[PDB]
């Protein structure tokens, strides 16, 4: 039968407004409250996703982990015109669920999903997709990739200084190692926002990384 995600998805299209991001957040997160849970970041922690996208004004996002599209919605939404965001997604399925999230949001011509692993994909960006340096990471894979990947974007030169790393469930289901490091590294500048996870009475919280350089 249809998957969690399938049912996400059909519920957008017929109870949100094509073209209006707003109603597809809205659309979402009745459904995760009233249906089924889903891992999206939610409306909790959406609210201070938006108040760090609007300080940031990035020009070039990188998220990595789509899911069914809702952060991305909830980030491109907000961006300037001309401004993008590049999403790595290694399931098949939910880069498809993404795709359509965005198209029926309208925000389709903002954002681009990379498939495969973002291990795989970070080291392709400069040469394949054309990027420089990153303004904002949005961290929201698998949490052990945190650490990991974070230190692969550093080696591959895609960090400059004022680069804002924001990462996803930083208590639940958590990222010990990803946290200790950022937070023992003269590198970045750190602060944690609590706050509590998607659609539940539980703590959770994001934490703001912003890189200062080697
Ligand atoms: O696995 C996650 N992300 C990568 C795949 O999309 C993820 C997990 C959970 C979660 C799951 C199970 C639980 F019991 C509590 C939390 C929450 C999230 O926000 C997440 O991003
Ligand atoms: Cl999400
Ligand atoms: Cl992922
Ligand atoms: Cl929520
Ligand atoms: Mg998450």
């Amino acid at each position: 039968g249809d998957t969690k995600e399938q049912r996400i998805l059909r519920y957008v299209q017929q109870n949100a407004k094509p073209g209006d991001p707003q109603s597809v957040l809205e659309a979402i997160d009745t459904y995760c409250t009233q249906k089924e849970w889903a891992m999206n970041v939610g409306d909790a922690k959406g609210q201070i996703m938006d108040a760090v996208i609007r300080e940031y004004s990035p020009s070039l996002v990188l998220e990595l982990g789509a899911y069914c599209g809702y952060s991305a919605v909830r980030m491109a939404r907000l961006l300037q015109p001309g401004a993008r965001l590049l999403t790595m997604e290694m399931n098949p399925d939910y880069a498809a669920i993404t795709q359509q999230m965005l198209n029926f949001a309208g925000l389709q011509d903002k954002v681009t999903i990379l498939n495969g692993a973002s291990q795989d994909l970070i080291p392709q960006l400069k040469k394949k997709y054309d990027v420089d340096t990153l303004d904002m990471v949005f961290l929201d894979h698998w949490k052990d990739r945190y650490l990991p990947d974070t230190l692969l974007l550093e080696k591959c030169g895609l960090l400059r200084k004022g680069t804002v790393l924001l990462a996803d469930n930083v208590i639940v289901p958590g990222t010990p190692d990803f946290l200790a490091y950022v937070r023992g590294s003269s590198s970045f500048e750190c602060t944690h926002y609590s706050s509590y996870l998607e659609y539940m009475k539980v703590v959770d919280g994001l934490e703001k990384a912003i890189y200062q350089g080697p």
